[PDB]
Order: C-alpha cells, then sequence, then structure tokens
C-alpha cells in the first residue's frame, strides 16, 4: 500500500543539501555547524553559484542533479533545506493547488512523491534567519532552563457551525485518546474542542512543545478561535519553543503580498515556533481529517486506533520511525493518499495534498514527545589515529557523530546490543579536541569531548 511503497525517508548517515540565497551565508554558518555536529553530512549551495543559478528553473535543476548524482552513488540526500523567502528562492505555482509550492524542488522522478524531506528557511533578513536558529538550537541541544513546557501541549478544534463537531472535535479527541495524555508523560493537555474557546492562546506564552489548530485559515492567522501574525509578535514564550500545525486553509502561503502566518510563527525573535506545519493553498476538511487521524476515518463518528490506517498523530508516536517534523507531514499526507486509494470520502485529491503541505522553520527536528529521557553511553578514554573506525557504546537506536571545528569526521548508529561502530569518512591525523555527539528521538542530547594528543 502507500505506506509500504512510500516509508519514512529518514536514513543514516544523514545527509542533507542546503540551497540557500548568498546574503544568508554568515547567519546560517552556526545551524550548519550544528548539524555537522549531530552527524549531518551537509552538502551546502547558495544562489551566487554558477551551478546553482538564480531562477526557479535552475535551482531545481540542481538539486534534481544533486538528488539523482546523490542515489546513483549510494549516497542520496535524506533532506532538502531551502533558505530563504520567495525574492531568492521562488517556489512554482502548484499544477492542482494553483498556488506556490516547493514539491518541484522535492520530486525528482516523474510522480509527485517527494525524493527529500524538504523545508524551507524562510527570512527575509539575516536576523530573522537568526531568529529561527536560535530557536532550534535551543530546541535541539535542550538548552532550556524550563524543561517542564515540553510536557504540555495545545489542542483546538475550531469553529465551523457543521464541521466542528463532525471532523474537529473528533481528530482532537482521538489525539488526546491514544497520545497527547498523562500515560505517554504530558501533564497540561490544553485543548478547546468548541466554544468558548476564549483565553486559548494564552497556553503558547505559559509553554507548550506543540500547538495544533484544526477549522479555519486565513494568509496571516488562524481565524477562529482568532490568532493573528500580529499577535504572533506580541508572544511572550522565551525558551519555550514549539512545533505548531495548522490544519486550516493557506496560513502556509509563503508568497503572500505580506509574510504569511507559517512565516512569521517562526521569524519571531525569541518567542513562537522553530517549526511550523501548514498547507499554502486551501486545506479541506476530508483530507485534514485522515491527515490527523488515518484513512477510513468517518464524518460524526468517532475513529479508533483499530478501524484507521496511520495518520500524523499515529506516525509522530511510533518510537522506531517518523520521528521528524518532515515526516509528521509526510505521514498526514500519505493518510490523505491512502484515504483515496482505499475509496474513502475525498474532497480534492492526494497530488493536490503533495503541492499543498509544507515545512517553514526547520523540518530535520526530532520533536520530543513529552518529557525526553537521559541517555546511556560510554566514551572511550582515546581516539587512536588513523583509524577507520570506532567503536562507541549508547543506548540501541542513538545515533553517535564525531567531528571538529564543525567538521564531521564519522558516524555510527548504535546496534541492538548498544553498540556504534563510528565509520571515520574523514580520519583522525591530528591532535585536538574532537566533539562527539550522541542524539537518539525524545531523548536529551549527550555533546562531549575527546581530547586527541
Ligand atoms: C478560503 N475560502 N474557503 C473555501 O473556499 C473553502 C475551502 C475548504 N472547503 C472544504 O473543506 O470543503 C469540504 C467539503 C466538501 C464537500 C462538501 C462540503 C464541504 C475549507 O473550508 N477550508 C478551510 C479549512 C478546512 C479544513 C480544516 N481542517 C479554510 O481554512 C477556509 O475555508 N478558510 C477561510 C476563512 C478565512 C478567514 C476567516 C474564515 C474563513 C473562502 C474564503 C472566503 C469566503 C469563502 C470561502
Ligand atoms: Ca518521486
Ligand atoms: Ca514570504
Ligand atoms: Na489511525
Ligand atoms: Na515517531
Amino acid at each position: 500500500d502507500v505506506y509500504t511503497d512510500h516509508g519514512d525517508l529518514y536514513n543514516t548517515p544523514v545527509r542533507m543539501l542546503v540551497v540557500a540565497g548568498a546574503k544568508f551565508k554568515e547567519a546560517l554558518k552556526p545551524w550548519l555547524t550544528w548539524k555537522a555536529q549531530k552527524g549531518f553530512y551537509l552538502d551546502v549551495h547558495y544562489t551566487d553559484e554558477a551551478e546553482v543559478g538564480t531562477t526557479n528553473a535552475s535551482i531545481k535543476a540542481f538539486i534534481h542533479k544533486k538528488y539523482n548524482d546523490g542515489l546513483a552513488a549510494s549516497a542520496a540526500p535524506v533532506f532538502l533545506a531551502l533558505v530563504g523567502d520567495t525574492d531568492v528562492i521562488s517556489g512554482e505555482k502548484g499544477k492542482k493547488t494553483k498556488k506556490v509550492t516547493d514539491l518541484y524542488y522535492s520530486a525528482v522522478d516523474g510522480d509527485y512523491f517527494p525524493e527529500m524531506y524538504t523545508f524551507r528557511m524562510s527570512a527575509s533578513s539575516p536576523e530573522e534567519l537568526t531568529n529561527i536558529i536560535d530557536k532550534v538550537l535551543m530546541y535541539e541541544k535542550a538548552t532550556m532552563p524550563d524543561k517542564s513546557y515540553l510536557e504540555k501541549v495545545l489542542l483546538i478544534a475550531g469553529a465551523d457551525y457543521s464541521w466542528n463537531s463532525q471532523v474537529g472535535q473528533p481528530t482532537i479527541k482521538y489525539g488526546m485518546q491514544y497520545y497527547y495524555n498523562q500515560e505517554h508523560g504530558y501533564t497540561d493537555v490544553y485543548n478547546y474542542l468548541k466554544a468558548p474557546y476564549t483565553g486559548c492562546y494564552s497556553h503558547l506564552n505559559t509553554g507548550v512543545s506543540f500547538a495544533n489548530y484544526t477549522a479555519h485559515g486565513s494568509e496571516t492567522a488562524w481565524a477562529d478561535p482568532l490568532l493573528t501574525t500580529s499577535q504572533l509578535k506580541a508572544l511572550t514564550n522565551k525558551d519555550k519553543y514549539f512545533l505548531a500545525i495548522g490544519n486550516c486553509c493557506i496560513t502556509a502561503q509563503f508568497d503572500y503580498v505580506q509574510p504569511c502566518f507559517g512565516e512569521v510563527i517562526t521569524r519571531v525573535k525569541e518567542k513562537g515556533a522553530y517549526a511550523y506545519i501548514g498547507s499554502s493553498p486551501n486545506s479541506y476538511w476530508g483530507e485534514d481529517y485522515y491527515w490527523s487521524v488515518g484513512a477510513n476515518a468517518v464524518f460524526g463518528v468517532q475513529p479508533t486506533f483499530e478501524g484507521t490506517s496511520m495518520g500524523s498523530y499515529d506516525a509522530t508516536f511510533l518510537e522506531d520511525s517518523y520521528n521528524t517534523v518532515n515526516s509528521i507531514m509526510w505521514a498526514g499526507n500519505l493518510a490523505a493518499t491512502h484515504a483515496g486509494n482505499i475509496g474513502n470520502i475525498t474532497h480534492i485529491g492526494a497530488h493536490y495534498y503533495w503541492e499543498a503541505y509544507h515545512v517553514l522553520g526547520d523540518g530535520s527536528v526530532m520533536p520530543y514527545r513529552a518529557m525526553p529521557k537521559t541517555n546511556t553511553y560510554t566514551l572511550p578514554a582515546s581516539l587512536p589515529q588513523n583509524q577507520a573506525s570506532y567503536s562507541i557504546q549508547a543506548s540501541a537506536g542513538s545515533y553517535v557523530a564525531i567531528s571538529k571545528d564543525g567538521v564531521l569526521y564519522g558516524t555510527g548508529v548504535a546496534n541492538a546490543s548498544g553498540v556504534a561502530t563510528v565509520s571515520m569518512t574523514k580520519q583522525i591525523t591530528e591532535n585536538g579536541n574532537y566533539d562527539v555527539v550522541i542524539t537518539r528521538s525524545n531523548y536529551l542530547p549527550v555533546i562531549k569531548q575527546i581530547q586527541v594528543g
């Protein structure tokens, strides 16, 4: 089925192709440094290069060739990071949506399924890009002083006379029944199923890890209950950054005449989100229902886990897959596609959904699920020079990276017995303090150093 045909794109060693506007080189450096340190092999290019060019056609041809060449060399990019707004990386009009999309940078072969997990760090200045990066770094390095905010979420079934009861409430209730609850470590599940909505956005200030709104959207707002771009600029959630998902119309229409809601919520300084998932064109009640809960969901009838396929909430909470921000969006789109394949009621079609939904901000983040766990590991006392690999022990599934000065030297995944064989693509030939980073989905990172010589 579509789930086995097009599963989670995450793979290791993690590879990321970055295409950025030339003005962002200095601001982007701390983000590239951290991504290399945590084990991403980066291939970084700018719109001032001959091979990239400055047009949709040249940038797309560049990306497609990089993917195809990487795949031929058993080294396909996993992620595609687009850095800049539409003045530097334009996107193009969707065939189905008639609105801007980044899909065709990611969709390399003939179909409408991406080859890479794509996200856009949309900024209008280096300062706005730094704003996004600082939130990502605090979240991924887990340097926030109030980690308890990670145990809290905000879920809203917004206003619609007919659809709030038929789809909005069943969507949020399914999320709460199976995942956003005390049994999964969430101490505060702020939820608004219907009016009165009064005070529902206060929780974005006090602290939540995740906010999901399903109902009406505009280019610059969650419409009812209302949260505008002007209100996003007045949030006070310093050091308490969230993932937000707007299952609603047009909040991610990132070529709008003003910065769209998804751009503002990620660009705002020391407040708002580290990533946003939303739709560039209108979204639809039926496909958004399946997106969150799974296919085989029925309007006006509460869905259960046994009676639906995998949706975005289900995938998020799988422990061993669908652990990135991009993968949450991917799972939702798979569910909307599966609904069509099995003959459920559909309102607009899968191709439209793959063109519609986007990640703004950093889609490569692995969101925590309530309070992340403390990892176990053993570092060797030394790293002998000129070795093809090193063993590092860490809990099964952890990803280990050895680097220095923001240059990645080697990576490995801990096997089922907790042994990571770190393959050194660059051997250690010089004395120095080498960084060792260990990450795992829903675990706090380990950031240490080993002295050589
Ligand atoms: C943007 N637009 N909306 C539309 O055209 C509707 C698009 C679209 N129609 C739809 O879902 O239809 C389903 C259906 C199929 C078969 C039968 C009956 C229903 C729709 O309502 N989109 C919704 C999101 C629904 C999914 C939530 N999880 C969208 O956010 C929307 O319409 N926003 C408009 C809006 C903007 C500002 C304030 C209020 C409303 C609009 C703008 C101004 C005036 C009227 C419509
Ligand atoms: Ca494809
Ligand atoms: Ca824009
Ligand atoms: Na499901
Ligand atoms: Na998951």
